[PDB]
């Protein structure tokens, strides 16, 4: 029973963004899952993932955001 | 029973962002899961992940945000 | 029963951000889970993770934010 | 019964941030979980994690924020 | 019964931040959990974790913030 | 018989130099002799060697300059 | 017979130099001789070696300059 | 017979120098001789070696300058 | 027969120098001879070696300067 | 026969120097000879060695300067 329910019932500068970036070398890998000689691996990533030399996450969840995750195994 | 419920019922400068970044070398890896010769690994990541040389997370959860996570196994 | 419920019922400079960053070398790894020759590993990360040479987390949870996590195993 | 409930029912400079950072070398690792030859490891991280050479966490939880975590195993 | 409930029912310079940082070398590790040859480890981290060469945590919990954590095992 | 003989017998702006250089990154190696797994190497450098991002060699040999070089081997 | 003989027999702006340099990063190695796993190496450097981000060699040899060099081996 | 003989027999702005240097980072190695696992190395450096981010060599040899060098071996 | 003979027989602004240097970080190594696991190394350095972030060598050899060098071995 | 003979027989601004240096960090090593696990090393340095963040060598050899060097071994 992995249920994620989100409801949004709705009846000057807002959220204005300025970014200036100057990079010479950049290595960004984000979400990564590496397995070497591994017998068993389970990985789950949910939600907002902002990454990089200049990472800005503004006003990410204004309304309703549900992240339900059942990660794992059964023997 | 992994349930995540979010409800948002709704009946000058706000949230204004300024970022200036100057980088020469940058290595950003974000969310990573590395397993080497590992027999068993379970990993869960939920929510907002902001990463990098200049990471800014402004006004992340304005409304309703639910992160329900059942991470693990059963033998 | 891993339940996360968030409800937000709603009937000059606010939240204004200024960031200036200057970096020469930067290594940012964020959320990481490393296992080497490990027989068993369970890892859970939830919520807001802001990381990096200049990490700013402003006004993260304005409304309702629920993080419910049941991490572990059963034998 | 790992329940996290958050409710927010709502019927000059506020929250204004200024950051100036100057770094030459920076190594930031954030949330990390390392296991080497480990037979069993369970790790849980919840909430807001702000990290880095210049880490600022302003007005993190304005409303309702619940972090419920049941971390561990059963034999 | 690990329950965390937070309720916020609501019917000049406030919260204004200024940070100036100048670093040459910086190593920040944040939340870390290291296990080497360990048979059993359980770790839980909850709440707000601000770390780094210049760490500022201003007005962290304005409203309601609940951190309920049951960490441990049963044999 | 490696003989170098130089004789100088002597019985408004002259030689005036102006240099303005502006560099951001510069790698200058000059005279270099690299041998890797080499069984035999003979190297000779003679005279004036001017090198670099802004290299100026003005009025190098006003008088007598002799460079005699016998480079090599005998088996 | 490696003989170097120099004789100088002697019976408004002259030689005036102006240098303005502005560098951010500079790596200068000059005269270098590198041998790795090398069985035999012979290196000779003679004369004037001017090197670097802003290298100026003005009026180097006004009089008599002799560079005699016998570089090498005999088996 | 490695003989170096120099004789100087002698019976407004002259040689005036102006240098202005501004560097942030500088690595200067000059005359270097590196041997790694090398069985045999012979190196000779003679004369004037001017090196660095701002290297100026003005009026180096006004009179008599002799550099005689016999570099090498015999088996 | 390694003979170096120098004879000087002698019967407005001259040689005036101005240097202005501004450095933040500087690594200068000058004359260096490094041997690692090397069985045999012979190194000779003679003359004038000027090195560094701002290296100026003005009017180095006004009179007689002899550099005689016999570098090497015999088996 | 390593003979160095120097003879000087002698029967407005001259040689005036101005240096202004401003350094934050400086590592100067000058003349160095490093041997690691080396079976045999012979090193000779002769003459004038000027080194450092601001190195100035003005009017080095006005008269007679002889540098005779026989560097090496015999088996």
């Amino acid at each position: 029973g992995v249920v994620a329910a989100a409801e949004k019932t709705k009846q000057t500068k807002e959220g204005v963004l300025y970014v200036g970036s100057k990079t010479k070398e950049g290595v960004v890998h984000g979400v990564a899952t590496v397995a070497e000689k591994t017998k068993e691996q389970v990985t789950n990533v949910g939600g907002a993932v902002v990454t990089g030399v200049t990472a800005v996450a503004q006003k990410t969840v204004e309304g309703a955001g549900s992240i339900a995750a059942a990660t794992g195994f059964v023997k």
